[PDB]
């Protein structure tokens, strides 16, 4: 089997990327954030508190022919940038793109954190790091791609994220017409629960490429490119007028600025993020004072290559029995 989905950014500056998810019977399609970075599905729903939710397509499990309580079990969140969710858990039908799974974990929300309500565009997550980091208690419960996963074509799913457009999430297949080149692939752990790999190094602009090791993950739930303060100095560095502002949290460059690309190494090959990638607009509305889409790391623990830097390439997520990770071109 296989499935492919269309993943659509939220806003306009591609903050985070909504797929359409169809779950329980009849179907009942919520818009959720695929996030390689974690490895919980959870939903808005009927259970949500009522002043928790502001705009956003709930599941109703009681409508659903389908759902059953997964009797006992919990789950309780926290992500990256502090937002959290909790709640209990059912198990029922879930399709993506027209791929099936019978008896996935969906789990209910009955709190979620400001951020979540703030957000009407985002109705839950469906997380695609390995299912050992899911929290489901007291029985751990796996993702929808790990309970896909023998009955695809290949063990595999690709992110394809848009620059200001759609993309496409594809399961079991590799759609060798969305790339240029070759894939090339690289190992990845999976000690850490993540797609943990470790980059080559990087360039700023038309700058020579220094050799250097870069542990980081593969993050689709994270919007920006998180990287050591050394390398994030220099890309900065080559932008007049930009600096590390304390007060709004990270690197922030005058609006009028043209922004140098910033590439990364992923063996012998090499992904090229045009520099308008990295501009995340005005701090505030109205500002001449932009915030940039490549920061430090410091301080998070990991490297995350978010959104920033995955969009910039046809990214392969390879879930044989020994994990890589697929980077080309586009």
């Amino acid at each position: 089997s296989t499935g492919s989905a269309t993943t659509t950014p939220i806003d306009s500056l591609d903050d985070a990327y909504i797929t359409p998810v169809q779950i329980g019977t009849p179907a009942q399609t919520l818009n959720l954030d695929f996030d390689t970075g974690s490895s919980d599905l959870w939903v808005f729903s009927s259970e949500t508190t009522a002043s928790e939710v502001d705009g956003q397509t709930i599941y109703t499990p009681s409508k659903s022919t389908t759902a059953k309580l997964l009797s006992g079990a919990t789950w309780s969140i926290s992500y990256g940038d502090g937002s959290s969710s909790s709640g209990d858990v059912y198990t029922d039908t879930v399709s993506v793109g027209g791929l099936t799974v019978t008896g996935q974990a969906v789990e209910s929300a009955k709190k979620v954190s400001s951020s979540f309500t703030e957000d009407s565009t985002i109705d839950g997550l469906l997380g695609l790091a390995f299912s050992t980091l899911n929290t489901v208690s007291p029985t751990q419960q796996k993702t929808f791609f790990d309970n896909a996963k023998a009955s695809l074509d290949s063990p595999v799913f690709t992110a394809d994220l848009g620059y200001h457009a759609p993309g496409t999430y594809n399961f079991g297949f590799i759609d060798t017409t969305a790339y240029t080149g070759s894939i090339t692939y690289t190992a990845v752990s999976t000690k850490q629960g993540f797609w943990e790999w470790t980059s080559t190094g990087y360039a700023v602009g038309s700058g020579t490429f220094k050799s250097t090791s870069i542990d980081g993950i593969a993050d689709t739930g994270t919007t920006l490119l998180y990287l050591p303060a050394t390398v994030v100095s220099a890309y900065w560095a080559q932008v007049s007028g930009a600096k590390s502002s304390s007060s709004v949290g990270g690197y922030v460059f005058p609006c009028s600025a043209t922004l140098p690309s910033f590439t990364f190494g992923v063996g012998s090959a090499r992904i090229v993020i045009p520099g308008d990638y990295i501009d995340f607009g005005p701090i505030s509305t109205g500002s001449s004072s932009c915030f940039g889409g490549i920061q430090s790391s410091a301080g998070i623990g990991i490297n995350i290559f978010g959104d920033v830097a995955l969009k910039a390439a046809f990214v392969v997520f390879n879930g044989a029995t020994t994990p890589t990770l697929g980077f080309a071109s586009k």
